[PDB]
């Protein structure tokens, strides 16, 4: 299972990771003890850490699937 | 109402359209009489029309969510 963003998401504080639609975003923990606050997840987009809000996200992704025969 | 890619597409005929992960896809048809297959719809990504497999797209996309409290 992946989680990917479906939105841009734009950090408005040092501790929150940027989003653009369709990244990979790595879940690290969904529990507001760590991230904070609930409703925002600590995830991992390639190398940045961060925490993000996790209406952002859909769980989707990672294989692509085998298409349709024409 | 939105349809965005799950999966990068690669296409593999001429009426075929690409698909990168995170794009925004208008969808003009999802009947197979227009796109000539089941499970092909048809569709509009950056200014060209044709056709993609309908499993690498999800409803979902639109405006951005409001973001939790923190």
């Amino acid at each position: 299972p992946v989680w990917t963003a479906l939105f841009d998401y734009e950090p408005s504080g040092q501790d929150e990771l940027a989003l653009r639609k369709g990244d990979r975003v790595e879940v690290l923990s969904r529990d507001a003890a760590i991230s904070g606050d609930e409703g925002w997840w600590a995830g991992q987009v390639g190398g940045q850490v961060g925490i993000f809000p996790s209406n952002y996200v859909s769980r989707g992704g990672g294989a692509p699937p085998i298409p349709p025969p024409r």
